[PDB]
């Protein structure tokens, strides 16, 4: 199990003002520290908050929050369910800034709701460095859905942050699942995020900043426009036909209008990976995540995702044998016969 460390800062907070927090279970022997960021969409105005806080409060909040939770899939420290990491120290770090990982602004008198994502992961960062982080050798900053988009716009800032610390010697990679998005049309018919950073006050990486300008922030939000600006080496994990791609596009006996529009999808994400060299794109229509317990089940072109993990590992110290280009080219959900069923 990871046990909950609340924030010792507790001005650094969840959306109500309570502490944000960690869960940790550390491996003495390992040099290797892997952050996981959780997703769970994001709350753009006061109206749409207040709903969220009362029915899903546990991602607004940390009063409720479990003692414990058990580390699975990529998180899990068995080698049978973890084949890629199992004796790294684990990190999960609750969602509790509605935010996508991008605020920096506190509750006041003129702020319902503090929205703080940003602040949160460097704070997590400056209290690991006391209890070992100091020592580590890789920081994997890993994430999905949301908490994937999150590893986009904060693994420079995280680079950035340990060496104006003073150390120099931490490697920071970033892994995003599920959180390649495009902005597309509809098949049936970005304001929201539009909205939500002036709400947030979100921050975005500053390259990619810089190339879009005053008011164009959103752009950044969207993993084929920000991670051409990144640094730091990026794997890349998204389905073809991703669930929450097509809820957004309004997609639920198969026409051709629509059987046009699902091929056409999967071609453009596809066209966006081609120049992305450590990526896993499976032709699935799903929305599982890389911390289930089955995660290793899935295989293109014969491999595993912990196994082309594993390449790209290798890949940072081509490998005869250890790919870590893998982009499925058949055109439907579940013609890859490894398909989460
Ligand atoms: C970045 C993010 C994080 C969580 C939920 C949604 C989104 C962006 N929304 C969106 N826009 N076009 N497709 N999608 C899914
Ligand atoms: C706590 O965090 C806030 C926001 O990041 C910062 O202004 C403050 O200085 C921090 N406190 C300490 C003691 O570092």
């Amino acid at each position: 199990d990871l046990r909950l460390h609340l924030l010792l800062n507790t001005s650094v907070t969840c959306n109500d003002g309570s502490p944000a927090g960690y869960y940790l279970k550390e491996s003495r022997g390992s040099r290797r520290w892997l952050l996981f960021l959780e997703g769970g969409w994001y709350c753009f105005n006061r109206e749409n908050c207040d709903s969220r806080y009362d029915t899903m409060r546990r991602l607004m909040s940390s009063r409720d929050w479990p003692r414990t939770r058990t580390g699975t899939g990529i998180l899990s420290s068995q080698p049978e369910e973890n084949p890629y990491w199992w004796n790294a120290n684990m990190v999960f770090i609750p969602y509790c800034s509605s935010d996508v990982w991008s605020g920096a602004s506190s509750k006041s008198e003129k702020n319902e709701y503090a929205f703080m994502g940003a602040l949160i992961i460097q704070e997590v960062v400056r209290e690991l460095l006391g209890r070992g982080l100091s020592g580590a050798k890789v920081l994997l900053l890993a994430g999905s859905s949301a908490g994937g988009t999150g590893v986009l716009l904060n693994v420079d800032r995280v680079a950035e942050q340990l060496e104006k610390l003073g150390y120099p010697a931490i490697q920071v990679r970033g892994l995003a699942d599920s959180g390649w998005f495009l902005d597309n049309k509809q098949y049936r018919h970005t304001e929201a995020i539009r909205r939500g950073i002036r709400y947030w006050n979100g921050v975005v990486p500053e390259r990619c900043r810089r190339q879009f300008q005053e008011g164009e922030e959103w752009n950044c939000f969207f993993g084929y426009k920000v991670y051409p600006t990144l640094r730091s080496p990026v794997f890349v994990v998204q389905w073809l036909f991703d669930e929450a791609q097509l809820t957004v596009d309004n997609v639920h006996p198969v026409q051709e209008g629509l059987r046009l529009y699902i091929q056409n999808l999967g071609r453009e994400l596809r066209h966006t990976l081609k120049d992305v060299p450590a990526s896993f794109a499976p032709a699935c229509l799903s929305h599982e995540i890389i911390i289930r317990s089955h995660w290793t089940d899935v295989q293109v072109k014969g491999t595993s995702l912990p196994r082309a993990l594993h390449c790209w590992d290798r890949s940072l110290h081509p490998l005869k044998g250890c790919p870590v280009h893998l982009v499925d080219s058949c055109p439907w959900p579940h013609c890859n016969p490894s398909c989460p069923t």
